[PDB]
């Protein structure tokens, strides 16, 4: 019994190993929509990342072989996810893994955007020496306001309750008790945009989010609030949050995900002075890597049985 | 009743208001050491930040007058205690305000270095999009250990422990009751070096801590510790931190405080590509900055009476 599966994308060799031990993998990496819709009509599951775009052509081409697709990580958004199971394709993801490295990565921007670690570290790397050009706020009683109450949501929050933070959270979507029983208080959707000294964005990107964070919401919002991204750009309305940090509505924002990646080479969010950008690092962490490898590895191999 | 305090040095104007309901101000920020001997036989009361030397002459020089010293914020190295108490003045000052906004900042440098968001971001701006080269640590299970836990190292364990860290201390003057009841086990200084992922210096400069961190200590550490000074410079071997890092024992250091500030303008660490540096920004947050006006004012007036 010698299954096949095609690993499309990069894959943490710890995981490679498992599959190695339950299957043949195949891995050939970055392959032309051609080469790969060749490829699965002999494959019994299908493992990608993010670049892959598994489409409705790419079920179409298997002939009814691939069985599961493995994405590996938290979203599914490439995979055509409504063919996938009309071709009668189990889906199954690598969540758990990349969840916890993504909350750490949005506290460690909370944390460096609120002291502005950042700029000075650049400041004093560049000789200058500017003690009062970069003090800080506190995070102790501030309000974290926390859009879209996923597991990494969540996990914020614990985070951010630990650091002494008053945090609430609006989303639908969200079980009362699960989060009074972390201590979170879930509010309307202008109380947090109100209440809040610091905003984070764990939402998917859905025709009802996009461009969100307009002109509008900014009006709505204190003076003096901060702001990170770590969900998805462009549900911020990128020309508008360059236009409050201009003002002072927003204070510093923190910005993981962008509209485009890469950004703009003259795009002014990743540029602007009191903006700490880096580029979708979220769940780059080693730790996260080699788990979301493994995770998939048991998920992919435990469906094809 | 008219009494008569010198600040020295500047002091947030809602401390100066408060010194004023209660007492003459001047505020001659700067004076050489002349210029405060004579003025120090006026004064009942001086209050210094951090830069303003109240060596033995000073206390000599006010022929009694001077009966409270204030130091704002959370040491006392410049006052000469000694000589203060034989000369029978009072020294007073504001730990607690500085004491939090220290850990916050500690933590957050703790947190941008385990995920490079001060190299990353700098490498954005300069259009460079290098997501691999920024792979970051996770916190989760890590062995955080602080080296002194004063005031300020229980208050870094606190934050840490709810990032989910595994927090131990080494210092023997700390109540095992305080430390088990906030969850640090206390322990021997090989182990804190030793079983160690992350090492904090929340140490005090004395002939003991100087130049501590050495070439021996850095062997004796688990290869790829991170470490986060944040008390005093010196306290480590600046050159042998240098030879750690090109080495790879230490992964990466986030530096607050220096040997000599500003350091100098071809400092290795300073420019070090795996250090993360800030302009002794400790107790740069607007509220504790506030914050510690008010207390020190507080502290000098109940002297006072």
């Amino acid at each position: 019994g010698k299954p096949t599966v095609l690993v499309a994308e990069k894959l943490g060799a710890a995981g490679l190993a498992l599959l190695r031990e339950f299957a043949n993998v195949d891995c050939s990496y970055g392959l032309s929509p051609e080469d790969l819709r060749a490829k699965i009509s002999l494959c019994d599951a299908l493992i990608v990342r993010s670049g892959t775009k598994v489409g409705r052509d790419v079920f179409e081409a298997s002939g009814g072989r691939l069985r599961v697709v493995g994405r590996a990580g938290v979203g599914i958004d490439n995979v055509d996810l409504a063919a996938a199971t009309e071709h009668g394709c189990l889906v199954v993801n690598a969540p758990t893994a990349n969840t916890v490295a993504a909350a750490e990565h949005g506290i460690a921007l909370l944390t460096a955007m609120a002291r502005n670690i950042a700029q000075a570290d650049a400041s004093l790397k560049a000789g200058k020496w500017q003690r009062n050009k970069y003090v800080g706020v506190s995070l102790v009683g501030k309000t974290l306001a926390i859009l879209g109450f996923g597991k990494v949501g969540s996990e914020v929050a614990r985070r951010a309750k630990g650091l002494g933070m008053h945090v609430i959270a609006h989303d639908p979507y969200a079980s009362a008790d699960r989060a009074r029983a972390i201590g979170v208080e879930l509010v309307s959707m202008e109380e947090a945009m109100t209440t809040a000294d610091f905003i984070l964005l764990h939402m998917p990107l859905t025709p009802a989010t996009d461009k969100m964070l307009n002109d509008e919401a900014f009006a709505k919002m204190k003076k003096g609030v901060r702001i990170i991204n770590v969900a998805r750009g462009g549900v911020i309305d990128e020309e508008a949050l360059v236009r409050a940090l201009d003002s002072g509505v927003v204070a510093q924002a923190a910005l993981d995900v962008f509209t485009k990646e890469p950004p703009a080479a003259d795009n002014k969010l990743v540029l602007h002075g009191n903006v700490t950008v880096t580029p979708h690092l979220g769940a780059s962490t080693v730790e996260a890597q080699e788990g979301v490898a493994i995770e998939i590895a048991e998920a992919v191999i435990g469906a094809l049985k």
